[PDB]
């Protein structure tokens, strides 16, 4: 099951990346 | 059943890949 | 019934393959 | 009835085959 | 009634055969 | 699981970044 | 976990910044 | 944790600032 | 923690200011 | 006993819906 | 007893729907 | 009793729908 | 009692629909 | 026992919904 | 035992909902 | 045992809801 | 053991609610 | 162990409620 | 240990309630 | 240790109740 | 130590009750 | 020491009860 | 007094329902 | 007083329903 | 007072329904 | 006294329900 | 006394429910 | 005395519930 | 004496519950 | 004496609860 | 004497609770 | 003597509580 | 003698409380 | 003799209280 | 002899009270 | 003095209860 | 003084209840 | 003072209830 | 002060209910 | 202050209800 | 502040309802 | 801020309803 | 009114006569 | 009224006659 | 009324006759 | 009334006969 | 009444026969 | 009554037989 | 009654057999 | 009764076997 | 009874085994 | 019984082992 | 019993070890 | 107030008159 | 206020008059 | 306010007048 | 506000006038 958990971890990491990228774009605006 | 679980794991991995790729594209924009 | 379950497993595996392939194409774009 | 179940299993197997073949074609594109 | 059930089983078997044959043709394309 | 926790941490960090950036924009207005 | 806590701290700091900025704007009005 | 506490302190300080500013406006009215 | 306490003190001071200002307005009416 | 035959008819109607959906696919192409 | 015959008619109508769907497929080609 | 005959007529109408669908197929070719 | 005769007429009309469908087939050829 | 066949029909209807959704996808393209 | 098959059908219906949502995405683009 | 499969279906339905929400986002843009 | 998978599905549903709320934000703009 | 994951989901749901409230704010403006 | 995470979620939910109340204020204006 | 965080959340919830009451005032006007 | 923070929260809740009562007054007018 | 703060909160709650009673009076008029 | 007549009308309506049911029987034959 | 006449009309309408049901019988024959 | 006349009209309409039902009978013969 | 007549009407309505159920039986055959 | 007749009607309604259930059986066959 | 008849009706209703349950069984098959 | 009949009805209702549970079993299969 | 029959009914109801629990088990599988 | 039968019913109810708990276990898995 | 059987039922209920607690454990995992 | 069995049941209930507490621990983690 | 078993149960209940307190500790952390 | 075991249980209960007090301390912090 | 009028109202309410009970009687007949 | 008027209103409400009960009687007839 | 007017309104509402009951009577006739 | 006006509105609403009841009477005639 | 205006609107709505009831009267005539 | 305007709109809507009721009167004549 | 404009629109819509009601009056004449 | 009742009695008598005559005819068949 | 009751008695007698005659016919079949 | 009761008795007797006749027919099958 | 009771007895006897006959048929299968 | 009891006895005997016959069939499977 | 008891005994015997047969089947699996 | 007791004994014996068989299967896993 | 006791003994023995088997499995993990 | 006691002994032995095994696992962690 | 006592001894020994192992882990931290 | 005592001794020894280890950690802080 | 009391007296006198008149009528019956 | 009381007195007097008049009419019947 | 009270008095006087006039009319009938 | 009150007084006076005038007309009839 741990594989599922680490998959979730990578999911959330990517989500955070999307968030901070949108943040950088907002900062550029 | 464990085969189903690892299938799900690979599913979510691919989903995370899609997410981070869309994130990289957003970053390029 | 287990045959049905492993059939489902292969289904989901193929679905994940489709997903990651679409992801690679998105990455190429 | 089990015959019906294994018929379903073969159905789903063939469906998965169609899926992964379409996936390979998508990959070729 | 069981005769009806096994008839259905053969039906679904033939359907699966049609499916996998169409799949092989798709693979050839 | 700790990976999930640190993912959450990065999430919240990014959220705080969004917040303070919106704050800086409000300050500019 | 402490990382989560300091993330929260930064969150609340940003919130306070938003608050005092809104306060400065109210003062300007 | 003390960081959280001082964050709270700054929060409440900003709140007091909002309060006294609203008070000054009320006084002007 | 004392910072929190003095924050509270300033809070209550501002509240008293609001009160006496409302009182002065009532007196003007 | 008739309800058994009702279930059989349900089986067959399901199969019919399968074929109808297959036609829907093919028409969609 | 008649409801038994109703179920029989339901069987037959299901079969008819099967054939109709098959025609739908063929027409769609 | 008449409802029994109604069920019989339903049987026959189902058969008629079968033949009609067969004609639909053949016409579609 | 007449409703019995109505059911009889329904029988006959069903048979007529059968023959009509047969004609439809033959015409379709 | 019939409820077992009801479950079988449910299986098949699910498969039909799968195919229908696949058609929906393809039509959407 | 049938409830097991009900669960299987639930699996398949879930997969169908997945595909339907994917179509919804693609249509939305 | 079937309840295990119910949980699996719940997993998949959750994933479907994820994709549906993603579509909701994209449509909202 | 299944309840573990229930918790996993809860994780995923939470993530879905996150995305849905994000869409709600974006739509609100 | 699953209850740990329940707590994780609670974390995420809390974050979702945060975002939802943020949307509520923005909509209110 | 999980109860610690429960407390964290409580922190976050409190923050969410803060934002919700802020929205309530703004809506009230 | 978690109870400390519970107390922190209590602090924040108190602050939220403050803001909510402020909104209640403003709405009452 | 946490009980100290509990007392702080009690302070704040008291202040909130003050404001709520003030709103009660104003509403009563 | 915290009990001192408890007494302070008691002071404030008393004041709140005063204001609440004043509102009760005014409402009673 | 009128309610007495209402009861009389109820009597008559009951009798009418009797006759209607008798007709239902006869029609059913 | 008029409600008395309403009851009378109810009597008559009941009688009418009687006759109508009698006609229903006779028609059914 | 007019409602009295409404009741009278109701009487007459009831009588009309009586005659209409009588006609229904006679027609049915 | 009228309630006595209400009970009589209840008797008759019960008898009507009897006849209606008898018709239901006969129709079911 | 009327309540006696109510009980009689209850008897009859029970008998009607008996017949209705018998019809339910027969229909179920 | 009427309550005796109520008990009789209860007897009969119980018997009706018996038959209804028997129908439930048969339908379930 | 009637309470004796009530007990009899209780006996019968118990038997009915038995049959109902048996149906529940069979349906569950 | 009736209470004896009440005890008998209790016996039977217990047996019914047994069967119901058995069904609960089987359904749970 | 009846209380003896009450004890017997208690025995049986205990056994039922045993089976119910067993089902609870199995469901929990 | 019956109290002996009561004690037996107590034994069994204790065993049931054991199993229930075991289920509680397993669910908790 | 029965009291001996009561003591036995007490033993078992104690064991059950042990297991319940163990579950409480595990849940607490 | 039974009181000996009561003492044994007391031993076990004490042990259970030990474990419960241990859980209380762990939860408190 | 049993009283010896009672004393043992007293020992254990004392130890439990120790642990409970330790938890009380830790909770108090 | 008002309490005298309260007693008067009690008198009247008693009389009303008398009439209501009389109606209860008459309805019961 | 107002409570006197409350008593007066109680008088009147009692009278109203009287009339209402009288209506209840008359309706019951 | 307002409560006096509340009592007046209570007087009037009582009178209204009187008239309403009078209407109830008249309607009942 | 506003509550005084609320009482006035209550007066007027009472008067309105009076007139409405008067209309109810007149309509009832 | 706005609640004062709410009370005014309540006054006016009451007056409107008065006029509406007057119309109800006149229409009823 | 907006709620003040809401109250104003409520005033106006009340006036509109007044005029509408006046029209209702006039139409009723 | 937008909600302020919503209130303005509410004002205007109220005025529109006023004019519409005036038209209703005039049309009614 | 009693005249109406005896009219009803004669009605039902005639109905019973019709019933038993139809019964005699059924017996002759 | 007793005339109505005996009319009902004769009704039910005739109904029983119909029932037993239908029973004799069923027996002949 | 006893006439009604004996009518019911004959009703139920005839019903039992129908039941046992249907039983004899089932036995012949 | 005893006639009703013995009627019920014969009813239940016939029911038991039906049951054991169905049992013999099941045994033959 | 004893006749009813022995009827119940025969009922339960037949039920047991059905049970053991179903058991023998299960054993044959 | 003893007949009822021995009927119950045979019931439970058959139930035990079903149980041990299901056990033997489980053992064969 | 002893027959009931030995029936219970056989019940519990069979239950123990089921338990140990499930145990042997668990051991095989 | 001793048979019941030894049945319980075998029950608990089997339970202990299940426990130690689960223990061996835990040890293998 | 001693058999029950030794059963309990084996129970507790197995429990201790589970405990020490969990302890060894904790030690390995 | 001594077997129970030594079982308890082994229980407590294992508990002490768990304790000292947790202690060693705490020491490592 | 002495085994129990030495078990307790080892318990308390381990407890003292936990205490002094916590003490060493406190000393390190 | 005494006027109210004598009014009540006359009320009750009239009520008694109604009662004795109804009594005389009952006596005439 | 006394004017209100005497008004009530006259009210009740008139009510008594109505009562005794209705009584005289009942006496005439 | 007294003006309102005397208005009420005149209201009730007029109501009493209406009552006694209706009473005189009833007396004339 | 007193102006509003006296307006209400005049309102109620006029209402009483209407009432007594309607009363005089009723008296003339």
């Amino acid at each position: 099951q741990a594989e599922i958990l680490k998959a979730d971890a990578e999911i959330l990491k990517a989500y955070a990346k999307i968030l901070e990228a949108h943040a950088e774009i907002l900062k550029a605006q």
